[PDB]
This record gives structure tokens, C-alpha cells and sequence, in this order.
DNA sequence: TTTTTTTTTTTTT
């Protein structure tokens, strides 16, 4: 049984992993060294008739719902192809921004179509990765050997195509699958030691081994939330485990200003923390970040950021060191910072994270999954979690409408009307109109916009 | 195994 990597990319009909719908899936299996060892896997998803794609998405992809309808299968079947692949044992599933995008799409796809939302990321020696912060880490800590591209600002960029184009390699789902593989090869070759460190430290216990909460042991963290002006980097001190989020540890940015932490109380810090930057004043921002141990965060030994590297990124070493001393010498801050986080929708599509399912409920859902579509009306199952009845109804109506009775068909009509209100339909047309006037002399973009209008006429 | 819709930021469609 061989360890593989499954590189994958989704095209979608919008940015929202729960509310929007997938259009296309692309994947290829490689060996540990990133040599291709299987056929390309590309296929489309038919959108159910309770949905209209966002115009912006479709303009970027070039994939129309008509195209997807013609070329694809229903979501249930789409979910089932994606799942067989994903649950091949000893598979590491990865892409480019997948942890914060594609993996969300996957969780919701399995959630909607009765597969476990997470098991593909851990069962049977499975795992996941994401090359995005690998690229960021490399630039920040061992930039040598790779060309780092900039914007009209001078800031380093990490858009995939910007990176591949800058390194003489090369929208199209399968093309992005190759670009990701190519990017994995590049770093592996130019910086194997860092690559090894980041691969090994995906592990949460490996990460906990690095996290010393009681002593506030300083670390280097790379993250987009720091922004390209610092090359996404800073030194960090772990203060506490998040009181409500098992996968989060509360951390202080040692480069920021630690006086609002020293001075304000917990309630004022909380209020300060949740004020936007624009409607923030002459006041300092609270320099606290959550780091999520399950999301392949880049966390290394403090001294991994080399003096010259810190100097390149313009990160004040002594300032950090000063803050770390103060924080260690003011234990009460920890009490306040934790208290910040100890405070705490009718669409079932949006309620995946409401919680796990009981044991009765998972066995029942298992049976939903194993039943031929045609046989579900004959089932009559009882669930406890109120999500499931709704999950089931959407599942059946969206994927197997030939299967619904009149009551169910009436319920579905109602549902469609509640989605396609006149106010929603007005909003959709306005956007299309607005867009057709912006790209009036673009034969490609005008024809997409037009196909989107027709599709709305034809399904609503 | 997980964090949904207050903040940071940048990328994903
Ligand atoms: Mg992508």
C-alpha cells in the first residue's frame, strides 16, 4: 500500500463553499516524489434547479451552467466520484489554497450528499496539505533558488499563475492541478530541508511538540493575515489554548504594539479587537492572532528566521524580544486575552459546523447513503438532529426529482419560490445588466452574460 | 474528526 498525493482543483459557480455550487473537479494522483502515476481525473457537476451561479465566477471560469448541465452528473454522483478517489488509503489530498477554499467545498459536498465530511483527511492513513503557505514560507525563510514575483507595489505575490509564470513553467482546473504539482517539485528540489520540515509539521502533535504555552516560547509564524508588506511573517508567543475552539491556540504578534494588552481590560480589548481598521482611530490594534493547529499553519523555531531574512522582511528583532520580556513579566495579560475568547441560520446548506452527528444519526445516514435513489421513499427513517430531514429532502429533490411525491414536489416549488423571489430576480438582472455595460465590447464576456440570462429564464 | 456570520489579510471561484 503506497503513499500517494492527490493534487486537485475545483472550478465553482461562486466563492462560498456552502452557499455556492461546484462546476468542475480536476485531480491527479502522484507518488511521494510527485511523478504522475494515474490518469487525469476531470469531470463536471450539474447544478440543481434551485440555484443560479454568480456572474463574476462564470466570467473567470468561462463555465456556464448550461455547459455544466450538458457535461456533468448530479451532485450525488459528483460527490461519489470525488469521495472514492479521496478515500483511497494513504492518500495525501492537496491543492493551492485548498485548506481555506477547496477543502471547504469538499466538506460541504460530502455533508450535502451523506458522506462523512472529514474522514478523507485522516482515516486509513490519509492526510491533507496546501502549497500556498509552503510558497509563502519559502520566500520568507529560504528564498534562494526560486523567483519571487512582485506587484505594482513591490510586494511579493503568491497567486499561483504569478508564481509559475515567474519560474518558466506555465483558468483551467487541470492546468492548475499541474501548476501545483510543478510548484511542489520546484521547492522540493531547491529547498528540500524546509519542505521536509513543513511536510512533517502538518501533524498537530508535531505542532504541539513545538508549542510551549506555559513558557510563552517564541516561534516564527508565516501567514497571509500578516500581509505581503512583512512577507507574511512575524515572531509569535503562544499565550493560551482557545477556550471554545479545540483546534485554535491564542497567540500574540510580538512585532505589534503590546500596550493595549497591558493597559485595557478584557472587555475593552474584545471591543477593540472587533473594530475594522477603517473605523479604528488613533488607537493601537490588539496584536493577537488565532493559529489553527489543524490547518497546516507555518510554525517553526524562532531562530529559523535568519537575521538577514528578518532584515530583508523589515521585521524588528529587538522589538519582538522586548515584547516577549514584558509579556513574560506581566502574567495577568494572559488572563485577559483568554477572556476575550470565552464569550459565546435556517438554511441547512449553511449549518455543517453546527456540530457532529450522534451515533444513531450516523448509522441512519449510512443507510440513506447505501439506498438506491428509487428506494428512499420506501425507507421512512427517524433522525434526531434536525438538520437531517432537511438534508435528505434537498438531497432527494435536487438530485432525484423523478422520485418525489406531490407533497414533496409542492414543498420543492415553495423552496424554489423562496429562493427565486422577485427581489432576488431583480438583483440578478441588474448585476448582469451592469456587467454587460462594463464589457459591452467583449464578445466572449457578453455571450457568457447572455447565456446566464437565458439560463435564469429557463430554470426559474 | 469540527468551528458557520464581529477583526487582521490575501487567495480561491
Ligand atoms: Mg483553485
Amino acid at each position: 500500500q503506497q503513499s500517494t498525493f492527490l493534487f486537485h482543483d475545483y472550478e465553482t459557480f461562486g466563492t462560498h463553499p456552502a452557499l455556492d455550487r461546484p462546476a468542475q473537479f480536476a485531480a491527479i494522483r502522484t507518488d511521494s516524489e510527485f511523478n504522475v502515476i494515474g490518469e487525469p481525473e476531470v469531470f463536471y457537476c450539474k447544478p440543481a434547479d434551485d440555484y443560479l451561479p454568480q456572474p463574476g465566477a462564470v466570467l473567470i471560469t468561462g463555465i456556464t451552467p448550461q455547459e455544466a448541465r450538458a457535461k456533468g452528473e448530479n451532485e450525488a454522483a459528483f460527490a461519489a466520484r470525488i469521495h472514492s478517489l479521496f478515500t483511497v488509503p494513504k492518500t495525501c489530498i492537496l491543492g493551492y489554497n485548498n485548506v481555506r477554499f477547496d477543502d471547504e467545498v469538499t466538506r460541504n459536498i460530502f455533508y450535502r450528499n451523506f458522506y462523512d465530511p472529514y474522514a478523507w483527511s485522516w482515516q486509513h492513513d490519509n492526510s491533507r496539505w496546501d502549497l500556498l503557505d509552503v510558497m509563502r514560507a519559502c520566500y520568507a525563510l529560504r528564498p534562494e533558488g526560486i523567483n519571487w514575483p512582485e506587484n505594482d507595489d513591490g510586494l511579493p505575490s503568491f497567486r499561483l499563475e504569478h508564481l509559475t509564470k515567474a519560474n518558466g513553467i506555465e483558468h483551467d482546473a487541470m492546468a492548475d492541478v499541474y501548476a501545483t504539482i510543478a510548484m511542489a517539485k520546484l521547492v522540493k528540489t531547491r529547498q528540500p530541508r524546509l519542505f521536509d520540515y513543513l511536510f512533517t509539521h502538518r501533524n498537530k502533535h508535531k505542532l504541539m511538540a513545538l508549542i510551549d504555552v506555559p513558557q510563552m516560547k517564541p516561534l516564527v509564524h508565516v501567514s497571509g493575515m500578516f500581509g505581503a508588506w512583512r512577507g507574511n511573517t512575524s515572531w509569535v508567543a503562544p499565550l493560551a489554548w482557545h477556550p471554545e475552539n479545540r483546534n485554535a491556540v491564542i497567540m500574540v504578534d510580538l512585532a505589534g504594539d503590546i500596550s493595549p494588552l497591558l493597559e485595557l481590560d478584557s472587555d475593552t480589548l474584545r471591543e477593540r479587537l472587533y473594530t475594522a481598521k477603517t473605523d479604528l482611530g488613533d488607537n493601537a490594534a490588539v496584536p493577537v492572532k488565532l493559529v489553527h493547529i489543524n490547518k497546516c499553519p507555518v510554525l517553526a523555531q524562532a531562530n529559523t528566521l535568519r537575521p538577514e531574512d528578518a532584515d530583508r522582511l523589515g521585521i524588528n528583532r529587538q522589538h519582538c524580544l522586548d515584547n516577549l520580556k514584558i509579556l513574560r513579566e506581566n502574567p495577568q495579560v494572559r488572563e485577559k486575552v483568554v477572556a476575550i475568547f470565552a464569550e459565546a441560520s435556517d438554511n441547512v446548506d449553511a449549518q455543517l459546523y453546527n456540530g457532529f452527528f450522534s451515533d444513531a444519526d450516523r448509522a441512519a445516514m449510512k443507510i440513506v447513503l447505501e439506498t438506491e435513489p428509487r428506494n428512499l421513499p420506501a425507507l421512512d427513517i427517524t433522525f434526531v438532529d434536525k438538520r437531517i430531514e432537511k438534508l435528505l429532502f434537498n438531497y432527494r429533490a435536487r438530485n432525484f426529482p423523478g422520485t418525489l411525491d406531490y407533497a414533496e414536489q409542492q414543498r420543492w416549488l415553495e423552496h424554489r419560490r423562496q429562493v427565486f423571489t422577485p427581489e432576488f430576480l431583480q438583483g440578478y438582472a441588474d448585476e448582469l445588466q451592469m456587467l454587460v455595460q462594463q464589457y459591452a465590447d467583449d464578445k466572449e464576456k457578453v455571450a457568457l452574460l447572455k447565456a446566464l440570462w437565458q439560463y435564469a429564464e429557463e430554470i426559474v
